[PDB]
């Protein structure tokens, strides 16, 4: 018969970046 | 016969913190 | 019986990464 079924597989790459951070702050008074 | 193929692996891990975000919005007068 | 299969494939890409760091503060008024 067949061998046995193989090993699973590695992990898969790396994720994309995340999205850009929200704005920052309202600037200082003038 | 050699087996089948294993199964495909884990997801991979997440992905870097994304750019930071815009300067914010002009001060008040 | 036979030797054990191939391994399996890579795994899908991992999630995207958190939101990226708050942005700085804006210009002065």
């Amino acid at each position: 018969p067949p061998g046995p079924p193989g090993p699973p597989g590695p992990p898969g790459p790396p994720g994309p970046p995340g999205p850009p951070g929200p704005p920052g702050p309202p600037g200082p008074p003038g």
